[PDB]
Order: structure tokens, then sequence, then C-alpha cells
């Protein structure tokens, strides 16, 4: 589905919020998503031991990883849809090494909203969080077509 350069820029703009303190924000979707479903946290060969959220919030290796998400997603929006480039070593890292299923991709989506509501709600209002779903149905639409290319089901 393509968006309008409206609905990209409520995107960017919740987006420019995220970017006040990048960190702090992976850490409450990383968090939210392994609260929400678990299973997820098992992909992590780093991180598959932690069993709390305090250990979570503490795990500095989790917060890096947490930052080069939200950084990787980051370049993709502002792309606005012409992200091919962005998504070829993506895709063949999650598919090929990683091995991350369309729905968990469809959990940490949102997990992301989840988030953004909480946090952001002079910046994520009915509209703007449909922009943002727009938004990463259309990432998992294309990651979806080049794990295929890929050899991956997904
Ligand atoms: C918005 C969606 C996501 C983005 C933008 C993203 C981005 C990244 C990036 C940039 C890296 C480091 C480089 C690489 O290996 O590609 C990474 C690593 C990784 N990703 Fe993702 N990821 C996403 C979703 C997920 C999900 C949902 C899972 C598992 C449920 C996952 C599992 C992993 C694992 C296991 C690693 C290796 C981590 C480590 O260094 O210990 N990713 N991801
Ligand atoms: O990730």
């Amino acid at each position: 589905m393509v968006l309008s350069e409206g609905e990209w820029q409520l995107v960017l703009h919740v987006w420019a919020k995220v970017e006040a303190d990048v960190a702090g924000h992976g850490q409450d979707i990383y968090i939210r998503l392994f609260k929400s479903h678990p299973e997820t946290l098992e992909k992590f060969d780093r991180f598959k031991h932690l069993k709390t959220e305090a250990e979570m919030k503490a795990s500095e290796d989790l917060k890096k990883q947490g930052v080069r998400v939200l950084t990787a997603l980051g370049a993709i929006l502002k792309k606005k849809g012409h992200h091919e480039a962005e998504l070829k070593p993506l895709a063949q890292s999650h598919a090929t090494k990683h091995k991350i299923p369309i729905k968990y991709l469809e959990f940490i989506s949102e997990a992301i909203i989840h988030v953004l509501h909480s946090r952001h709600p002079g910046n994520f209002g009915a509209d703007a969080q449909g922009a943002m779903n727009k938004a990463l149905e259309l990432f998992r639409k294309d990651i979806a077509a080049k794990y295929k290319e890929l050899g991956y089901q997904g």
C-alpha cells in the first residue's frame, strides 16, 4: 500500500520524538515485545537468558541492540517507501541467520505502536497511528517479498 506525503509526515513527526532518546524508546519496545510475546526472546542467543523486566532494563547489550533496531527502522521510514537498498541486508540477516517469521515482525510492530501510543499522545493520535501502521505494513509487505526471494517462507 502506498502512503501519501501527509501520512509520511505523521510518521516522521513522531519519529522525531523517538529520536530525543532512541535508547530509552528501544528499551521500552523490547520490554513490551518480550512481555507480550515471550517466544520472541528465544530468537536472541545473547539475550534469551534475561528473566525479568529489571534485567532487560539493566542490559547494556540489549539497550545497544534497541538503538540498532530503531535507527535501522528510522532510516527505512525516512526513505518514505523507497527503501529497497535498506531492506536487502536486513531481510538477508533476518531470513537466513536469525530466522524471524513475519508474525514476529508483526509482534514488534505492535510493540512499537504500543510504546508510541503511551509515550507520545501529542504526536500519536488516531490518524498518526494509522499512518504508522500503514508504514509498518508496507515495511512488512516488502520484507516478506524479499524473504521469499531469499528462500524463506517467513
Ligand atoms: C522493525 C523490525 C526490525 C528491525 C529494523 C531489526 C533490525 C536489526 C538490526 C539492524 C540488527 C543488527 C544487524 C543484523 O543482524 O541485521 C538486528 C539483529 C537481530 N535481530 Fe532484528 N530487527 C527487527 C526485528 C526483529 C525481530 C522481531 C526479531 C526477533 C523476534 C529480531 C531478531 C534479531 C536478532 C536475534 C538479531 C541479532 C542480535 C544480536 O546482535 O545479538 N529482529 N536486527
Ligand atoms: O532486532
